[PDB]
C-alpha cells in the first residue's frame, strides 16, 4: 500500500509561501523530527515531466547532501497534493538578516557569495538547475550570527510549471538569466542570477530594473548594465570583474559556478575592508518596498478567497441543514468544513481530520458556542471568516509599519508608484483608485492604502 503523509506526520503551524505552495511546519508522529513540508497542489501547479522522471529526481535529492543545499527527506503524493518534506531551517531569508546589522563589507558579501557558488557547484555537477535562484530562496539555517546560507527549491522548476500570477511572480524578473526567456537555457542561468545578487549585495541596487515586470524583462534581454552609480566607487575592480564574466550574456562565454569559486575576489576576500553603509541603506529599502508589494497582492488575494469561501460554505451547511432550522451539531460542522477543503485546496494546514476538528474548536470557543450542543451555523461562518479577515488585516499592517522607516503614517505618492509598479498594478488604475480615495494630498495613511487595495480587488 502506498504510505500516507498524515499518516506519519502533523502540522504545527504554517512556516510560510513559496514558489510553488505552502510550507507547513510539521512534526514526526512517532520519532518527533520536526520538519518543513512544501505541499503542492495540483489543481493549481502543472507537472512538466512524467511519474517516472519526477520519482527518479525524488530518489537522486534524497541521496545529496551540502551544507549550502536544502537536505530532502521525504516525498508523498496523494489524489490532489505533492507533499515535499525537507530540513527546517529557523535563521530566515538572508537579505532579513543583512538588513538588521549596522555593517556590511566586500568581505561578508564574499563570504556569501562562496556559499552559495559551493551549493550551486555541487548540484551542477549532480545535473541539477536552479533557473529561480534569488534572494527568497536563500535561508539562514539557524539565528547564529554566523549560520550557513541553506539554498532552497533546486530541481522544481524542472518538474513543475510557475504561475502567471503577479502575487507569486513577484521579485522574479530582476534574477532570471536571459536565455531562460528565449527557451534554450542550462546550468550556466544559476551564474547569472548569482552574479545579479552579488551586484545587489555590493551596491543595494538590481543591474536591470524598470517601472514595472515588463520593462525589467526587457532590460534583462537586453542585457547591459553600468557600475557608474555613486557606491561602485567604494568596491574593488576584483569584484566588479567576477560581476561582469558572471553577467556574460552568450552562457557557453559565461564563467562557470566551480571557476567562480577560484576567481580572485572570492580567494581574496574569504581569507582592512571598509563597510558599504549606502549598499545596506539601498538594500533596506529594495527589501521593504518588495515585502510591501508582497504584502499588499496577498492581501487582495486573501479578500477574493474569503469573498468565494464565505458563501462557498454558507451554501454547504445550507445544504447540510435539513429541516432548515439554521442549526447544525459540530461533527456536522466539521464535515462541511472538510467538505470545503474537498472543493478548495487553499489551506495546506487544514489538509487532516484532525487538524479541522481543532479548527472548528477554535472557532466555537471564540464564539461562546458549546461544543456538545447544536450550533448556529451561520454565526459559526461569520466568525471563522472575520478570524481571516482581521488577520490578512494585521499581516498587512505590519509590513506597511515596516516601510514606514521614518514612522510618519503616510506613504507618498512617489512611494505608491514604486509599490505598484513591483506589485505589477497599472499606473492609471492605481492612480484612479487614488482619486477616489484621496480627495483632498499626494499620501495615504494605512486606512487608505487598505481602502485602496480593496478597490483594486472589485471591492
Ligand atoms: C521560507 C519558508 C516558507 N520555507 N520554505 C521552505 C522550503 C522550501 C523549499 C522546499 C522544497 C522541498 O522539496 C524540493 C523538492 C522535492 C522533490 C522534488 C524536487 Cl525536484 C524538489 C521540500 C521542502 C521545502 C521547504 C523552508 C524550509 N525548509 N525551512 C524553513 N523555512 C522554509
Amino acid at each position: 500500500s502506498t504510505a500516507i503523509f498524515s499518516d506519519r506526520y502533523k502540522g504545527q503551524r504554517v512556516l510560510g509561501k513559496g514558489s510553488f505552495g505552502e510550507v507547513i511546519l510539521c512534526k514526526d508522529k512517532i520519532t518527533g523530527q520536526e520538519c518543513a513540508v512544501k505541499v503542492i497542489s495540483k489543481r493549481q501547479v502543472k507537472q512538466k515531466t512524467d511519474k517516472e522522471s519526477l520519482l527518479r529526481e525524488v530518489q537522486l535529492l534524497k541521496q545529496l547532501d551540502h551544507p549550502n543545499i536544502m537536505k530532502l527527506y521525504e516525498f508523498f503524493e496523494d489524489k490532489g497534493y505533492f507533499y515535499l518534506v525537507g530540513e527546517v531551517y529557523t535563521g530566515g531569508e538572508l537579505f532579513d538578516e543583512i538588513i538588521s546589522r549596522k555593517r556590511f563589507s566586500e568581505v561578508d558579501a564574499a563570504r556569501i557569495i562562496r556559499q552559495v557558488l559551493s551549493g550551486i557547484t555541487y548540484m551542477h555537477k549532480n545535473k541539477i538547475v536552479h533557473r529561480d535562484l534569488k534572494p527568497e530562496n536563500l535561508l539562514l539555517e539557524s539565528k547564529s550570527k554566523d549560520a550557513n546560507i541553506r539554498i532552497i527549491d533546486f530541481g522544481l522548476s524542472t518538474h513543475f510549471e510557475a504561475s502567471k500570477k503577479m502575487k507569486d511572480k513577484i521579485g522574479t524578473a530582476y534574477y532570471i538569466a536571459p536565455e531562460v526567456l528565449h527557451g534554450t537555457y542550462d546550468e550556466k542561468c544559476d551564474v547569472w542570477s548569482t552574479g545579479v545578487i552579488l551586484y545587489i549585495l555590493l551596491s543595494g541596487c538590481p543591474p536591470f530594473n524598470g517601472a514595472n515586470e515588463y520593462d525589467i524583462l526587457k532590460k534583462v534581454e537586453k542585457g547591459k548594465y553600468t557600475f557608474e552609480l555613486p557606491q561602485w566607487k567604494k568596491v574593488s575592480e576584483s569584484a566588479k570583474d567576477l560581476i561582469r564574466k558572471m553577467l556574460t550574456y552568450v552562457p557557453s562565454m559565461r564563467i562557470s559556478a566551480r571557476d567562480a569559486l577560484d576567481h580572485e575576489w572570492i580567494q581574496t576576500y574569504t581569507k582592512d575592508v571598509p563597510s558599504l553603509d549606502n549598499a545596506i541603506l539601498n538594500i533596506r529599502q529594495f527589501q521593504g518596498t518588495q515585502k510591501l508589494a508582497q504584502a499588499a497582492l496577498l492581501y487582495m488575494g486573501s479578500k477574493l478567497t474569503s469573498q468565494d469561501e464565505t458563501k462557498e460554505l454558507t451554501a454547504i451547511f445550507h445544504k447540510m441543514d435539513k429541516n432548515g432550522d439554521g442549526q447544525l451539531d459540530r461533527a456536522e460542522l466539521i464535515e462541511g468544513y472538510k467538505e470545503l477543503m474537498r472543493m478548495k485546496g487553499q489551506d495546506a494546514s487544514m489538509l487532516d481530520a484532525s487538524a479541522v476538528e481543532h479548527e472548528v474548536d477554535q472557532v466555537l470557543d471564540a464564539v461562546d458556542f458549546d461544543k456538545n450542543g447544536y450550533i448556529e451555523y451561520s454565526e459559526f461562518v461569520t466568525v471563522a471568516m472575520d478570524r481571516k479577515t482581521l488577520l490578512s488585516r494585521e499581516r498587512l499592517e505590519r509590513a506597511f509599519r515596516m516601510f514606514d522607516s521614518d514612522n510618519s503614517g503616510k506613504i507618498s505618492s512617489t512611494e505608491l508608484a514604486t509599490i505598484f509598479g513591483v506589485s505589477d498594478v497599472d499606473s492609471e488604475t492605481w492612480k484612479s483608485v487614488l482619486s477616489e480615495v484621496d480627495k483632498n494630498d499626494g499620501e495615504v495613511d494605512f486606512d487608505e492604502f487598505q481602502q485602496m487595495l480593496l478597490k483594486l480587488c472589485g471591492n
